């Protein structure tokens, strides 16, 4: 069978919808984890330079020059587009506010169903690239996949349609809701911008605070892969309630609701929608 790395849950996720039973996959960064910055265990150091096929997120999650995965493929002497394949290719680029240049790019494409598309595209093309014998399977998984995906985005795309302008706002932590504000038209405050950044200084939670003054939404929200200290403080300082916890960087454990990248866009779409129509 191939041998297929995915640097994060999300991904993994989407490669066994394609995959299914043909493949011997690992997914690196644990579940409800960092995946920006990550420390790769022996294990995972050995499974990626064993693989035939490395897939990550690219567009600034965990290859900056300095950054995580970057390192280990270049210490493993593996090669981009032979070896190790950036998923989000193709995609629409969103960058970090007020940036333009490579390496500055916003990585949370995903979060636009339509970019979640794009990735599962690119994985199969690769796994039949591969695995050719396994054409047959790869492609009737991702035809079922994509038309899910596709019915999925279709609700997303009037899901906000009863709800106010002057509280259309989604509040998280990490500013990671560009894509999903851009394509579904609810716009998007954080705490602090990417995880990179220092995560929840006394500042960054007063200048959110600040704009919570102005555009007044009737809920927050909590990622699974954050501390929840710092929004728990927007919270209180606020008087807005923590509404229910969502799916950013990583989908649920196994057996929790969101548990795949299909059911936590499932979730986190009821979810907002139910909260801020409050
Ligand atoms: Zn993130």
């Amino acid at each position: 069978k191939l041998k297929v790395v995915a640097t994060n849950s999300i991904i993994a996720d989407m490669t066994k919808a394609i995959a299914g039973d043909k493949i011997d996959l690992h997914s690196i960064v644990p579940i409800g984890q960092d995946p920006h910055e990550y420390e790769p265990l022996p294990e995972d150091v050995e499974k990626t330079s064993n693989a035939d096929v490395i897939f990550y997120n690219g567009i600034n999650l965990e290859d900056g020059g300095q950054a995580w995965f970057t390192k280990l493929v270049k210490n493993a002497q593996k090669t981009k587009n032979k070896d190790y394949f950036a998923v989000s290719d193709g995609i629409d680029v969103i960058y970090l506010e007020g940036a333009s240049e490579k390496g500055k790019e916003d990585p949370h494409a995903w979060l636009n169903l339509e970019n979640g598309i794009i990735y599962s595209k690119n994985i199969a093309k690769q796994l039949i690239a591969k695995d050719p014998k396994n054409k047959e399977t790869y492609e009737k998984n991702l035809k079922a996949y994509v038309a899910k995906l596709e019915k999925l985005d279709k609700e997303a795309k009037s899901k906000f349609d009863a709800i106010a302008e002057n509280k259309k706002l989604i509040v998280t932590s990490e500013g990671c809701f560009k894509y999903f504000s851009k394509a579904y038209g609810v716009p998007s405050a954080y705490i602090w911008e990417i995880n990179t950044e220092e995560e929840g200084t006394p500042d960054q939670i007063s200048s959110l605070i600040e704009k919570l003054k102005v555009i007044k939404p009737s809920a927050l929200f909590v990622e699974s892969s954050v501390d929840r200290r710092p929004m728990e403080t927007v919270s209180k300082d606020s008087g807005i309630p923590i509404y229910s916890e969502i799916f950013t960087d990583s989908i649920a454990k196994k057996g929790k609701p969101g548990d795949s990248y299909y059911a936590m866009m499932k979730w986190n779409l009821d979810k907002i929608s139910e909260g801020l129509a409050k």
